DNA sequence: CGGCTGTACTG
DNA sequence: GCCG
DNA sequence: TACTG
DNA sequence: CAGTA
């Protein structure tokens, strides 16, 4: 953790990114990691040009800051985006949604709150406006998953409850609980719901769907927040593909996914794919056809790749 | 030049 | 923004 | 119980 | 959270 260039860049790639310059702040993301992970200061324009994923600009900028302390490019920020910023931390908007309140006129929350029309999930959103913004401690998500877990188990079906993202990698706090459903091959989600809404757990729904819920739950008692609860439920078929998704990271899925791609395979929440014929422009053509993945080690070795754990997933 | 993951949900 |  | 899927 | 040992 040798390097703060990494604060100031770390201000234009949110910059960037709130103002919908997706791909610039994916640049930027990447040359951030890899200077948050090189062993040691970087003090030269060549030794920063070694760097994968630091160019010409990235170098040019790690020179200036090395020889001024400064970035010019942060002082000619756009005032808008401490603003954007604000807004887009509200669930259910991202940077369009963020843009045509500003442009409107909208300055604070208070305006959002008085003068905007909200969807149903920005209005719970803003609800839950700080409380979307904290992070848990590990042990509560604990009680999270235990809570959905004796839901499940109640109904006697052949129901598997497993808790992933962050929780899984062995993280210390949580962002919130993700916790994956599996059914025997053969509305139970539904069911499953109603039994957590009846407890007065689950307080709030952002999404259902047949494979997907998200939503806002709180344990009982005092001092207690309201916490984000995603649950997906999968068929025992897809296990291993939806554990290795649900498990992350994100940045872990990503670079996983982009390796089958080069490979002529595919890889998603449902399924390791080969033989699967894509256009000019990377986009899938056909489907090709499933492995059989019984475990996440087969999807590993599949890949031609050694086995990570979930500890070891978190990119 | 042009990809940078691949899916689900909403209205 | 970077890189193939 | 400690761990996998 | 059911199964494995
Ligand atoms: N953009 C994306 N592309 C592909 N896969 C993605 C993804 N975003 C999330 N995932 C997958 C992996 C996450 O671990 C998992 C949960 O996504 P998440 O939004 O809960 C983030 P998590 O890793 O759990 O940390 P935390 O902040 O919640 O504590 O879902
Ligand atoms: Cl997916
Ligand atoms: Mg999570
Ligand atoms: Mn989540
Ligand atoms: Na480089
Ligand atoms: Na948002």
């Amino acid at each position: 953790h040798n390097l703060h260039i990494t604060e100031k860049l770390e201000v234009l790639a949110k910059a960037y990114s709130v103002q919908g310059d997706k791909w610039r702040a994916l640049g930027y993301a990447k040359a951030i990691n890899a200077l948050k992970s090189f062993h040691k200061p970087v003090t030269s324009y060549q030794e920063a040009c070694s760097i994968p994923g630091i160019g010409k600009r990235m170098a040019e900028k790690i020179i200036e800051i090395l020889e001024s302390g400064h970035l010019r490019k942060l002082d000619h920020i756009s005032e808008s985006v401490p603003v954007l910023e604000l807004f887009s931390n509200i669930w259910g908007a991202g940077t369009k949604t963020a843009q045509m309140w500003y442009q409107q006129g909208f300055r604070s929350l208070e305006d959002i709150r008085s003068q905007a029309s909200l969807t149903t999930q920005q209005a719970i959103g803003l609800k839950h406006y700080s409380d979307f913004l904290e992070r848990m401690p590990r042990e509560e998500a604990t009680e999270i998953e235990q809570t959905v877990q004796k839901a499940a188990q109640a109904f006697n079906s052949g129901l598997l409850c497993v808790a992933c993202g962050s929780y899984r990698r062995g993280k210390a706090t949580c962002g919130d609980v993700d916790v994956l459903i599996t059914h025997p091959d053969g509305g139970i989600f539904s069911r499953l719901l109603d039994s957590l809404r009846q407890e007065g757990f689950l307080t709030d729904d952002l999404v259902k769907g047949e494979t997907k819920y998200l939503g806002v739950c709180r344990l009982p008692g005092p001092g207690r927040r309201h916490r984000r609860l995603d649950i997906i439920v999968v068929p025992y078929s897809e296990f291993a593909c939806a554990l290795l998704y649900f498990t992350g990271s994100a940045h872990f899925n990503r670079s996983m996914r982009a390796l089958a791609k080069t490979k002529g395979m595919s890889l998603s929440e449902h399924a390791l794919s080969t033989a699967v014929v894509r256009n000019t422009h990377g986009a899938k053509v056909g489907p090709g056809r499933v492995l059989p993945t019984p475990t996440e080690k087969d999807v590993f070795r599949l890949l031609g790749l050694p086995y990570r754990e979930p500890a070891e997933r978190d990119w």
